[PDB]
């Protein structure tokens, strides 16, 4: 490919890049072909100069045969054209719209060197926001750019009569969906007669998409239609009534792991949902079923009934756990969800060599918040989770219980690609009968997502015989720092501290030091860490994990 060369005296990288852009590829042209190509080359170059405000540029062209060949354009810019008059006006209703950005910046103040493209940028901005906010009757009354290369003067005149702002018309629903329009309309994030906003149409689209009820949605409403109302057309393609799913995963904690789901995304016209799910790992097997009923609002408020069975053989404990539950989800505009559920549990538990059996009916509630840059490659996000529950003995309970659990995950990124990670977890169980307290209610620490350097669930107080039986309280606190090595490749350096225990005064928090590497795989995030344990007899340990950072 015959080398093309741009020389600017005196240096102007923008001009050089622009000329290198309009000139384009020379290809594998020999000397002769380049000689034919010279006039085109100079023409393009002077277009680029005119595009940057440069109207008195001396442009000459050299051709030199070689391996490969080359053509040297000499540009000698001269002083450019600067703005005199700049009148950018948005009239009509839009004049009073808060979030309607007017064209601004250094490049549009009088005296600045004129770039050709900047004007069209301003125009595009105005029309893009016009279209975003439903100013479909917006017409340019004035579009004028005026340039005199001699004396170097340029005038801008953009007068934009926006006309009336449209509003949402009626919303119509068609398609082979059996979902009642009563439900569908309650997940429209706008009422008719409300000022148009295309991001509200987007919100409607994503709403309908997320309900799970369909395999396809057609949400459209081009400017159409005397106040002027924009009708909104929604068409729905019913999803396959049943669906199967299988997933594979691996971990240092539990080893090889399999997930399965069997979902029924709509059972009836009221939008009820059915589900089954299971997971298989060497140290843990579980099966679960669920039923959901949308309340009001349908998307953020719902009832969820659940059941489950789980076998677990981990460290020094075994457990067969049966559970039933009713849940009430409601989410406020913050991003805070509140789950209010009642759970019943019956635990078959072998702790070390001591066999227990106990039963519980615990009223509990939870709140969750999550704000992310999202959704598979978050640049910063915060997750906050809080769950508490209780057992009143006599009232279908073998003991009292006060199970408090809290978890936070933070991420921030600074500058040219650095990431800071923060995790904290804490939990306290209270009771008047610890022996009656089953494993699921006791607290375990350590492992990949807790305190690296230590194997899964090995941080727990020991019993008389040295078997890890579970703590009354626990904590973890972790921090991770990532350095960009490549796209999809980050470096990691982390500190971890944690330890579960029976006495608040003696936490004995085990420290963990370690470094690893994160790869975004074409199957998902992968994290391979190498952690040195600082406490007890702290050898070295390899941790592996998959999933989102938050």
């Amino acid at each position: 490919e015959s080398q093309l060369s741009v020389r600017v005296t005196p240096a102007n990288a923008a001009l050089k890049a622009n000329i290198e852009a309009y000139v384009g590829s020379l290809g594998e042209r020999d000397e002769a072909a380049l000689q034919r190509f010279r006039r085109n080359a100079e023409a393009q170059a002077e277009k680029a100069a005119q595009a940057l405000g440069y109207f008195q540029a001396q442009i000459d062209s050299e051709v030199k045969d070689g391996k490969p060949p080359k053509l040297t354009l000499k540009v000698v810019p001269g002083e450019p054209v600067r703005l005199r008059q700049v009148n950018i006006q948005v009239l009509g209703e839009a004049a009073s719209l808060e979030s309607f950005r007017l064209p601004s910046g250094k490049q549009l103040k009088p005296g600045a060197k004129l770039n050709q493209g900047v004007y069209e940028d301003a125009k595009r901005l105005i029309q893009n926001q016009a279209s975003r906010y439903g100013f479909f009757q917006g017409r340019f009354s004035t579009q004028r750019l005026s340039i005199d290369p001699r004396a170097g003067i340029a005038d801008i005149d953009l007068v934009y009569d926006s006309g009336q702002r449209y509003t949402f018309g009626k919303v119509s629903f068609d398609g082979d969906s059996i979902i009642e329009e009563e439900l569908l309309r309650r997940m429209v994030p706008f009422k008719a007669g409300q000022p148009y906003d295309s991001e509200l149409i987007a919100e409607l689209n994503q709403n309908l998409q997320s309900s799970g009820y369909f395999e396809g949605v057609r949400v459209d409403a081009a400017p159409t239609q005397a106040r002027q109302a924009i009708p909104v057309a929604v068409r729905l393609e019913a999803r396959k009534p049943r669906t199967m799913g299988v997933g594979l995963g691996f971990s240092t904690d539990v080893g090889a792991r399999a997930r399965f789901n069997w979902t029924r995304h709509w059972v009836n016209a009221e939008g009820h949902s059915l589900g089954f799910e299971s997971e298989i790992s060497a140290p843990r097997q579980n099966v679960g079923a669920w039923y959901e009923i949308p309340l009001d609002p349908p998307l953020t408020d719902k009832l969820r009934f659940t059941s489950g069975y789980q076998f677990e053989d981990l460290v020094d404990t075994e457990s067969k756990l049966l559970t039933l539950g009713g849940e009430w989800h409601s989410k406020r505009p913050d991003g805070w969800q509140r789950v209010v559920s009642l759970n019943w549990m019956r635990e078959e538990y072998k702790l070390g060599d001591d066999s227990g059996l106990s039963s519980f009916l615990m009223p509990g509630i939870g709140y969750s918040l999550l704000e992310t840059d999202n959704k598979v490659d978050p640049s910063h996000g915060y997750r906050l989770q809080f769950n508490v529950k209780g057992a009143k003995e006599g009232l279908l309970a073998d003991a009292d219980v006060l199970h408090v659990d809290a978890m936070a995950k933070g991420l921030t990124s600074f500058a040219g690609g650095h990431r800071l990670l923060g995790r904290l977890q804490v939990g306290g169980i209270a009771t008047n009968d610890y022996k009656s307290i089953p494993p699921s209610l006791r607290f375990f620490a350590g492992g990949d997502q807790s305190v690296r350097g230590y194997d899964y669930r090995t941080l727990s107080p020991e019993n008389s015989d040295g078997d890890k039986i579970g703590g009354r309280y626990m904590i973890a606190g972790s921090v991770e720092y990532q350095y960009p090595l490549a796209e999809r490749w980050r470096l990691a350096t982390f500190v971890d501290q944690g330890n579960a225990f029976n006495s608040l005064d003696f936490p004995s928090i085990k420290t963990g030091v370690g470094f690893g590497v994160r790869w975004v795989s074409p199957v998902g995030p992968l994290r391979l860490d190498l952690a040195h344990a600082l406490d007890d007899d702290g050898g070295f340990r390899l941790h592996f994990s998959m999933g989102p950072e938050l």
